């Protein structure tokens, strides 16, 4: 192995149950938070000083045919920056010339090792596939079909449509649904009813306003936001939130911001 192992959290398609999934999600999350450093709301790695052997985290997916696919996590937002399938790497398009000298300490034993020209947001993945994340069906189904998109991928399946699709899925499912409980939960009722389901407003309007919220709850004035929030409901009405409190049991993680609060 490259010098200082990056740990690695197993899950698999296969004998997938609300139990084995919530495990997953929550070793995930345990993981990314490397200890203290929080009103409520567990805080992200700042990636300014964060060490290479402690910058990411290792998702094994197995799928009920045995295609094993290895998503790399970046511990400081929980984002997917690559992932290996087979003798090969592909990583998306490092945003920062920083951000290249981590990935460099990833998948090095790979015989082939590739870099997307396109970044991995949502909004460039979306134009790739042509598909909107609200037409794109979650679920443990999609997910093991994804596992199998981006393992071929290496081999000739190919197709990029297709590869982007599935890393929507991916994506939503590991990075967002760790991000949000409220997420979690709307991954863990599809498994709870073997359902596949595109996201509505609610979980979209959620991840699109995650850096929004992470700010805005990590420069909160004492208690209370500089300003109110619009977040949108399931049936797509909006609403305003003022304080973390309501959010509580929605959010799971923040990206560092600012200078931290005044562990003693
Ligand atoms: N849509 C989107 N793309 C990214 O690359 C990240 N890091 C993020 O948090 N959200």
């Amino acid at each position: 192995i490259f010098p200082k192992q990056y740990p690695i959290i197993n899950f698999t398609t296969a004998g997938a149950t609300v139990q084995s999934y919530t495990n997953f999600i929550r070793a995930v999350r345990g993981r990314l938070t490397t200890g203290a450093d929080v009103h409520e709301i567990p805080v992200l790695p700042n990636r300014v000083g964060l060490p290479i052997n402690q910058r990411f985290i290792l998702v094994e997916l197995s799928n009920h045919a045995e295609l094993s696919v290895t998503l790399a996590l970046d511990v400081t937002n929980a984002y997917v920056v690559g992932y290996r399938a087979g003798n090969s790497a592909y990583f998306f398009h490092p945003d920062n010339q920083e951000d290249a000298e981590a990935i460099t300490h990833l998948f090095t034993d790979v015989q082939n090792r590739y870099t997307f020209a396109f970044g991995g947001n949502y909004d460039r993945l979306e134009q790739l596939a042509g598909n909107l994340r609200e037409n794109i069906e979650l679920g443990n189904g999609p997910l093991e079909e994804a596992i199998s998109a981006l393992y071929y991928y290496s081999t000739g399946g190919t197709q990029l449509p297709t590869l982007a699709r599935s890393f929507i899925i991916c994506i939503q499912m590991i990075s967002e649904a760790a991000r949000f409980q409220y997420i979690e939960g709307e991954m863990r009722t599809r498994i709870r009813y073997n359902r596949r389901s595109a996201p509505d407003p609610s979980v979209i309007t959620l991840e699109n306003s995650w850096g929004r919220l992470s700010t805005a709850i990590q420069e909160s004035n004492q208690g209370a936001f500089a300003s109110p929030i619009q977040l949108q409901r399931r049936n797509g009405s909006k609403f305003s939130v003022y304080d973390v409190s309501i959010l509580i049991p929605i959010i799971a993680l923040m990206v560092y911001r600012c200078a931290p609060p005044p562990q003693f």
